[PDB]
């Protein structure tokens, strides 16, 4: 099965006095890649949709026109996707291609068909997708971590190493508005310090982050397990602290 979850966006006024619950209820999304099915959410921040496609046994497409007052999914959206699991495959308008772990696309407004599929059932290809609206049609291109030049900064001092892998950007594809990108922090460091949305995985099971968020001055936080993800809005800060090491994909878009 598939399956879209939309969320409306708030002012910092509205989030004052919410409840643990009641942020997490808003901002925090607790299953991302769900093995056999498609695990999406409709961000009101910018109309993104971004989650999960982790295909096992049955190659997976994202279907969607009606809810969207369009005849097919890319009809008027550009999306960014990085396989954060095991080896598959993902199959543009016909053409298939290898899709590694830690390989990335960019693919551009009215590509009809985009379906993703493993080569191992047992151990998934952990498609993650942040779709974006588009006005104009920009090329697709394949992205490989190596074409990359990771901008590393931070200091294990500030328990901040770490090395960011820009995939969405425009020294490697052009697009309308969406930015991808990898950051993937260094053994000994756990921080991260125009809406954003951010996905955290790769962590062992019982380290988890504290992602801040809200107006600087009334910042709260949400408590996060591994492959949860967070949307942050235009008005939020977008930092976050982990008890051990992690990486993470943070997708946004804007002006």
């Amino acid at each position: 099965l598939q399956n879209m979850e939309t969320r409306y966006t708030h002012s910092p006024a509205d989030i004052r006095h919410y409840s643990t619950e009641q942020l997490r209820d808003e901002f925090l999304v607790e299953k991302v890649f769900i093995p056999g099915a498609i695990s999406l959410t409709y961000t009101h921040n910018d109309r993104m949709i971004f989650g999960g496609v982790t295909p096992t046994t049955e190659e997976l497409e994202i279907i969607l026109d009606k809810e969207l007052g369009v005849d097919y999914f890319l009809e008027r959206r550009e999306l960014g996707v990085i396989n954060i699991g095991g080896p598959g495959f993902i199959e543009i308008d016909g053409a298939k291609e290898t899709m590694k772990k830690q390989d990335g696309y960019y693919i551009g407004k009215e590509t009809k068909h985009v379906r993703f599929s493993s080569e191992n059932p047992d151990n998934p290809a952990k498609f993650y997708i942040s779709c974006v609206p588009a006005h104009h049609k920009y090329p697709n291109v394949k992205i490989s971590i190596d074409e990359i030049t990771p901008m590393e900064t931070g200091d294990p001092l500030t328990l901040n190493q770490r090395k960011i892998y820009q995939y969405i950007h425009p020294n490697v594809c052009e697009s309308c508005q969406l930015q991808m990108g990898y950051t993937i922090l260094e053994p000994g460091s756990a921080w991260n310090t125009r809406m954003e949305a951010y996905v955290y995985f790769d962590m062992e099971e019982d380290t988890r982050i504290f992602h801040m968020m809200g107006k600087p001055d009334e910042t709260k936080h949400l408590v996060m397990s591994n492959e949860q993800a967070a949307i942050s809005p235009s008005w939020s800060i977008h930092s976050g602290v982990g008890t051990s090491n992690y990486s993470f994909i943070w997708a946004m878009c804007g002006e």
